[PDB]
RNA sequence: AUGAUCAGUAGCUGGUCCGAGAGGAUGAUCAGCCACACUGGGACUGAGACACGGCCCAGACUCCUACGGGAGGCAGCAGUGGG
RNA sequence: GUUAUCCGGAAUGAUUGGGCGUAAAGCGUCUGUAGGUGGCUUUUUAAGUCCGCCGUCAAAUCCCAGGGCUCAACCCUGGACAGGCGGUGGAAACUACCAAGCUGGAGUACGGUAGGGGCAGAGGGAAUUUCCGGUGGAGCGGUGAAAUGCGUAGAGAUCGGAAAGAACACCAACGGCGAAAGCACUCUGCUGGGCCGACACUGACACUGAGAGACGAAAGCUAGGGGAGCGAAUGGGAUUAGAUACCCCAGUAGUCCUAGCCGUAAACGAUGGAUACUAGGCGCUGUGCGUAUCGACCCGUGCAGUGUUGUAGCUAACGCGUUAAGUAUCCCGCCUGGGGAGUACGUUCGCAAGAAUGAAACUCAAAGGAAUUGACGGGGGCCCGCACAAGCGGUGGAGCAUGUGGUUUAAUUCG
RNA sequence: GAUGCCGAAGGCAGGGCUAGUGACUGGAGUGAAGUCGUAACAAGGUAGCCGUACUGGAAGGUGCGGCUGGAUCA
RNA sequence: GUGAAACUAAGUGGAGGUCCGAACCGACUGAUGUUGAAGAAUCAGCGGAUGAGUUGUGGUUAGGGGUGAAAUGCCACUCG
RNA sequence: AGUAACGCAAACAUUGGUGAGAAUCCAAUGCCCCGAAAACCUAAGGGUUCCUCCGCAAGGUUCGUCCACGGAGGGUGAGUCAGGGCCUAAGAUCAGGCCGAAAGGCGUAGUCGAUGGACAACAGGUGAAUAUUCCUGUACUACCCCUUGUUGGUCCCGAGGGACGGAGGAGGCUAGGUUAGCCGAAAGAUGGUUAUCGGUUCAAGGACGCAAGGUGGGGUAGAGAAAAUGCCUCGAGCCAAUGUUCGAGUACCAGGCGCUACGGCGCUGAAGUAACCGAUGCCAUACUCCCAGGAAAAGCUCGAAAGACCUUCAACAAAAGGGUACCUGUACCCGAAACCGACACAGGUAGGUAGGUAGAGAAUACCUAGGGGCGCGAGACAACUCUCUCUAAGGAACUCGGCAAAAUAGCCCCGUAACUUCGGGAGAAGGGGUGCCCCCUCACAAAGGGGGUCGAAGUGACCAGGCCCGGGCGACUGUUUACCAAAAACACAGGUCUCCGCAAAGUCGUAAGACCAUGUAUGGGGGCUGACGCCUGCC
RNA sequence: CUAUAACGGUCCUAAGGUAGCGAAAUUCCUUGUCGGGUAAGUUCCGACCCGCACGAAAGGCGUAACGAUCUGGGCACUGUC
RNA sequence: UCCGACGGUGCCGAGUGGAAGGGCCGUCGCUCAACGGAUAAAAGUUACUCUAGGGAUAACAGGCUGAUCUUCCCCAAGAGUUCACAUCGACGGGAAGGUUUGGCACCUCGAUGUCGGCUCUUCGCCACCUGGGGCUGUAGUAUGUUCCAAGGGUUGGGCUG
């Protein structure tokens, strides 16, 4: 940790100590997805299982504009690890949108263009300076999605650029998207949060998703490869169905090919 | 902590040896005091020793035996063995 | 006579008697409890201290004077001493206690000054790298030379634009600030210390300080970010007898930010802090004054800071020299041969790497400091010989002479 | 005399501490002055050393920070 | 107790796939059986036991296909 | 072969009745076993196997006047229970339509389907077999119509309320139990005993809404948005186990009086209170804490640009009137021999109630109520086999292996090594006492501290770890070859490499569609490795 | 002084196995050798070591606790003998 | 062999006249070697195994046979101080027995369960001990070798299956 409200982390004594959850709820929920990895007639990629999930709630694209806020109190979601608190635009608009970084307290908040950069709300990036600080971008000019997880969720940009088109994603790169989106322009979503670990699975994994692990275990039906006394014949091709796990290349167009540029593979 | 407790070592002092002195090292002989006297424990007698040459019990040794059972202990003087 | 053993020699633990810039030695720097020390006046106490006296300090040793064994050793009279402790009757300057003050100590307020002091948040300029596009050509990059590498799927160079990180020229200065470490582009917000000046006020409320608490260059470590350049590791090229180095092309951790941790450094002025004194000549910052300051300036008076053929003095010498290792006082830390060791063991601290405290056996008789003479130097300054350079001829090639090694031989004699 | 308290000799379990010893093993001090380098001392020829980190037959090399008990006109 | 912090000594509280042990679940070892009671369990011991635990009911995937902490087991006393 | 077997080892016999005959039928006197069970109730399934009168060749691995056997009759009577009926999850189907050679797949409006949610009573008595349904006493809910009072009502809704989750830690209170009082009976076949045994019950509804550690009102104004934003005047509402009354000056009830085919029925019928201690029960769908922060709809309530309605129809309430509340199952069994396994095979199988004594305990052992003796016996009784007791000296010396046994195994207190990421091992190991009575209080529910005393033994019964040392491997818990291997196998978290800014990669599919994520590179997917500590070189 | 011979030379490769460990569930001959345990022990433990085919995350070297795991020893208790 | 390239030959050539093609004469292509050559073109495992058959085809074992192995014996230079044979005995030879190592693989893969230990034995012999004898470089006490004879008896543990 390097920052203030370090994370707990529970000294030995048995291994790992688990927990027991305990809160409420106020509406703000369908009933999010329950019926675990399947399709209807096929599971198709295994991997995945156990309960405890349901609550889905929603608010992303926000088509509210100059409308101030107050952030009441703050709130976790199941699956993305950010927060997502609660909010309360000036006039009493129920919503939540991702947990910036310093707030609680309601501070600002409000979208729509020409509004004050900081961290409020939606904000079109054509009204922005350099960029250095955005949050969620979006594909289109009506949507929501691309680094969604408040968590981490950085994308700079390139001060000021024409012909429509910025943006300088992560791991991802830079690429061009067009001009006429908003965001949220937080940027942040707590990085301790997800700092922490594990643990020793058990009540913390499984809880979550079946075994992530699957191994060699022989069998060379079971598995594209395997057999022999205990060895395992790996980097000999060994990937569940023609893979290929080494780098290899995917992705493949040539109209609606990628926009990106640069893209540094090292 | 102006240092308890614990561990190692040791009788104390008057004095002795050295040193110009201070100090340092010791305290054999003589003398005062304390402690012990086969080892551990206990009491009795008596003004006083719970007492080397007193008693009782236990232990390790030495010695006697008609082995049933008993007798001793110089850290008093002189001496023996041993080191 | 030898050996053993204590003391002396050892002012080599020094209380009388020593030291810590370089020889062993100030802990890396502050705050601060206990402890040690503490300005000036009067009164008082008089505990310490001092005077006298009364007890005890056994005798015998030791010492002084005097006796007896023919001397002496030895024995012996009296005295001295037993440096101590307690009590009583005094003395009262000093130290200490108590009471009432004073002020030069120290502290505070008022009004100003300088500074990279610190923390946080912004913003500014150059350059480097990278991405895209234009122009255009075959070279570029690099070295003592080269090569690896980048190049005609066309770099470099050049121009336009973008992204990003770090440090921030000049001013910078023998400068300044800070306890130390350390800290410099500009701005704002909060904040500490130092200094001067007419003063106003308290009033010694002080100094130091084991333990303890806090701060710690860089490197390193934990978690989460960032990452232009540089660059441990690592991979190639080169150099070399070899180089798993220096040098060349790349390059990870790291270097940067937040939080926590480790606490070490030639943490060096290697000379701990505080106060009072002792010859002088030049360089900063505040303030007073100087025909009305007519001026860049002139004459003082304080803080901090260099050099000095720096004097006395001090020092082994080098050197220091009122910011002295000069003359003194207050208190704390440290050393008392070299190697082994600052390691082993144990305790404590740490995530780890390790830090802190700290031995002995054995072994040598030497380690070490300053300075002196000379030499040496792929150190410097200046100078001389075919010494080089300028030039001619020659050797090493050839046949032959001769000398020497090696070989051979009974010897192929010796130097 | 019996009984009870205290109680030495002696007995049991589990620790602390100390001396000796122990396959094997680390570092260190010496002796022929052997083998491979020559790292330091004159800028010893990539100045040295201190702390720290990594690497290497070895002396040692390299990075960062710092000092000079560094030569030189830089 | 420190200027304020970490610290420490009680109490409170309460976590831990924790410890012991029934129901339940899962089953290592020995014996009795193995034309047996039973086409394989019982008897005397054992493991787990608020847990990625277990169970009742219903539904979704099913063979060259599904499922699987994969033994290539299971897919209803049969099966790579 | 007529050998074995006649199916857990919870033994059985006797006096009578009936019959041709009965050890196993029935009746009576007892033994014995179980006692959170081999009791009862209920779901699934089964499904008439329940009851009564007869018969029995076959079915009951003995007979049988016995039977869940056969052959004839009789018997399941609730608007409140349950299933239909409203609503709804996984999921199925699914107009038009999107797709697919045909077939068909997928999928929405909409429409089905639960172990989910939503209105309403019990206590007695009666019958050979049923009963919260028959009967008696006392109550409740919803709809329609009517009467009275008041008031504006009003869709496939908006909003509120419904939707419940973990674990852990306090108190009260209830089932029920014990003691005492009271009532009735017996006061007694070896001594003593005027005191022994039994009962002491009693539901909904209604009132009460219970000294309470559960959970800020009211009024006015606002064309965009509004889980809403500003003032004023006073501050004291919901939810809720139990108890106390009415309900029961009743019924029930020990025990009698009569009858009796003797199984059982009529009549009558006293006491019927208090104190102490409860639980995994209830208020706690709570609260505290914590985090892997964990269904939907309807019923209900309220509001609806007061659109449609508009002296109306309706809404609420009152008589807590009157009428109505249609259709089915509901017998028996149900960890049981009528269920699932070919049988009456000790195998397997969800939920609920569940007493006294000792004990922490639905442990264990012995007793209640209640249910059984498991359906071949009697003798003999040697070898041998199966399940066990007790066993001189020594002691594993057996054996592949101390397998199998034995033993250890209670609580409190004292004490406890190497190592440690120092959470542990430490329930190490190794010891002592705890019996009973009396006294201190002639009880402060226990316990402790003294004294005295009994037996060989005092957790003395049932129940109830064996410990220590060194070493290989896997961190561990967990999972797995369901019917011989469950292990250093597998799994696990941790670390790293690689692919995807996406209608994803990728997986299912010829397609559509869809899972993966209504997430999103501290995401997710695939591979190897795989706790942590020191590290992970060259090519 | 034998061995050892760290040194050197040479041939062959992409580079030629570093640390640690090693007769270890992975070295046939090794029933190995040395030392400890036993009156005796090809079993086990501690080392050396000439590891025939140990070896770095298809992991190497350690490792508290944990496991109805595998191997060996001792005490109490046992006719298991 | 078949598939095909090409020349010659008016042989034929599905309406006719030609042609393509075919036929005939002549030649060429195939480590087609597993070469009387099955394809133009095709390597392994199966301790998961399954099925059809046989011992005419193996493993344990019986049997035939049996060089090797075991035992005994002949000639005999020498060792044993001397001396060949108390004992032993080189260079070679002849047999018995039969449990070793093999061949055979004759009878059994519509099957006869491998080793070892434990329990309980039976027989023979060139029986180690007890008994009766010869020689002895056997003094005695004890041994070496050989002959008859087994009547009887003939061990407990550490380690490993």
């Amino acid at each position: 940790h390097l920052y203030k409200t370090s994370t707990s982390s529970t000294r030995n004594g048995a291994v790992q100590v688990k927990s027991n959850p305990r809160n409420n709820l106020i509406s703000g929920q369908r009933r999010c997805g329950k019926g675990r990895n399947a399709r209807g007639i096929i599971t198709a990629r295994h991997r995945g299982g156990g309960h405890k999930r349901l609550y889905r709630k929603i608010d992303f694209r926000r088509n509210e504009k100059d409308i101030y806020g107050k952030i009441v109190t703050i709130e976790y979601d199941p699956n993305r690890n950010a927060y997502i608190c609660l909010i309360h635009y000036g006039d009493g608009e129920k919503r939540y949108i991702l947990h910036p970084r310093g707030a609680i307290i309601g501070d600002t908040i409000v979208s729509g263009t020409e509004v004050p950069i900081k961290m409020g709300n939606a904000l079109p990036l054509t009204d922005m300076p350099l960029g250095t600080a955005i949050h969620n971008i979006e594909i289109t000019l009506g949507r929501g999605g691309q680094l969604a997880r408040a968590a981490g969720a950085v994308a700079k940009l390139i001060a000021k650029e024409g012909k429509s088109a910025t943006l300088k994603l992560p791991s991802g790169e830079v690429r061009l998207i067009s001009k006429n989106c908003s965001a949220t322009v937080g940027q942040v979503g707590n990085v301790g949060v997800n700092q922490k670990r594990l643990g020793r699975a058990g009540s913390k994994r499984w809880l979550g998703k079946r075994p992530v692990v699957r191994g060699v275990v022989m069998n060379p039906v079971d598995h594209p490869h395997g057999g022999g006394e205990g060895r395992a014949p790996i980097g000999r091709k060994s990937p569940t169905t023609p893979w290929g796990y080494p780098a290899l290349g995917r992705r493949s167009r040539k109209r609606n090919k990628y926009s990106d540029n640069f893209i540094i593979r090292r």
